[PDB]
Parts: C-alpha cells; sequence; structure tokens
C-alpha cells in the first residue's frame, strides 16, 4: 500500500 493507492 503505497501512499497514493489507488493514485500512486
Amino acid at each position: 500500500g503505497c501512499v497514493x493507492y489507488p493514485w500512486c
């Protein structure tokens, strides 16, 4: 889970 997901 990258900061932004789904909009990473």
